[PDB]
């Protein structure tokens, strides 16, 4: 048996590459991005009453995973290259209109394809007994160059994104040499960081 | 200006207490004894793409909604049965497995149901708790279930035949409220059984019969 799918839309993400993207997303508020909807679902009758609901799972494509096992089983596991290529993430919904939703806590990469919204049911989707031992880092601390700072700033005002927030929240989650220059971009920007101590990250300059 | 297009395929099919939509319990984790198993096809059936479930409680299970607009309100609002790309998602409880097999516990899954992908239950991340829903479906109350003499003896048998906790299915399906009518009868299959009960009050339900 086979089945077609095709995207209702496409996520516009903070994210261009998968390094960054924090391990725990629902900490990292400052990651927006927004699901574009495609001309049949783009008539904001397809969104009434997601105004009543703060959180949205995503069923999307892992168009950039270019597969059984993994170095524990693949089905154990939420690996990116897996049967039928289907991603699941929950994402806040900040807002929508006709044909867009506006998203926050995102760990969906630019350009993502999503396949279908569901509202997120607390009493059915937050299971309290669960437990999962395969299954996080406390987090490092973050300092910032005065220069690296300003340039945030002032790329935040030019993108009106928490520029400064993202970059803090993806970086302390320990995206190792001290020296050594580190780099990842987001949005339209290059940041650069690195490690003066083992549990430090300092942030260079802001680029874009 | 084409659209895209991706073909997906089963890794399996679900075999389901469940046979119709009718009085599948609205909160299914609630419900221990709705039973079923994961029949994995080549080549996901072998016991390395598995390893490491043991330390997973709950997996989700992204299926199609195999047996079948925008208005429903709004259809992303929801989670419709029959919705764009026709994917379903639930999470169900994962009480052991083996090559090509996976036992389930607290499935709101059709028999028969292709499944897409097994993914594990990730708390930190799918366990949202400051997460609201004011246009869900409330959890259901709960109705009161009483036996007859003749259906408890039935569903205790028919359960030792079936090798499956029949009484309890029962009870924890009709607790949960299908939904009136007095007089009416009404009746919802699970296995190969027909179970029947009707209303002697608004708020009693009253097990019947248990036929198969
Ligand atoms: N469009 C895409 N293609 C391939 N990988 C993607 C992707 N979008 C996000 N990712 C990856 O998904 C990784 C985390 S897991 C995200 C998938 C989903 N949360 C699930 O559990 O199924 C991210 O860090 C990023 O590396
Ligand atoms: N294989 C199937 N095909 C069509 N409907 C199904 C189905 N399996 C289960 N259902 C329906 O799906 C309802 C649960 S709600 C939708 C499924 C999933 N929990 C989700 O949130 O996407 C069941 O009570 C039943 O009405």
């Amino acid at each position: 048996m086979t089945h077609s799918v095709s995207p209702i839309g496409y996520i516009r993400s903070c994210f261009m590459e998968k390094f960054a993207i924090p391990r725990q997303p629902l900490l990292a508020p400052a990651a927006r991005g927004t699901l574009e909807l495609l001309p049949p679902f783009d008539q904001v009758e397809a969104l009434e009453g997601l105004e009543q609901v703060s959180h949205v799972w995503l069923l999307f494509l892992f168009h950039q995973a270019l597969l059984k096992v993994r170095p524990l089983g693949v089905f154990a596991t939420r690996a990116t290259h897996r049967p039928n290529g289907i991603g699941q993430s929950v994402v806040r919904l900040e807002g929508f209109e006709a044909g867009r939703l506006w998203l926050s806590g995102i760990d969906l990469l630019d350009g993502t394809p999503v396949l279908d919204i569901k509202p997120y049911v607390p009493y059915a989707d937050a299971v309290a007994d669960a437990r999962n031992g395969i299954a996080p880092p406390p987090g490092i601390a973050v300092e910032w160059s005065e220069q690296a700072r300003r340039q945030a700033h002032e790329h935040g005002q030019r993108l009106r994104q928490p520029v400064a927030e993202l970059i803090e929240q993806c970086l302390a989650q320990d995206p190792p040499e001290p020296g050594r220059r580190y780099g990842v971009r987001l949005w339209d920007l290059d940041v650069h960081w690195h490690y003066p101590r083992p549990d430090l990250i300092r942030v260079l300059d802001v680029a874009g």
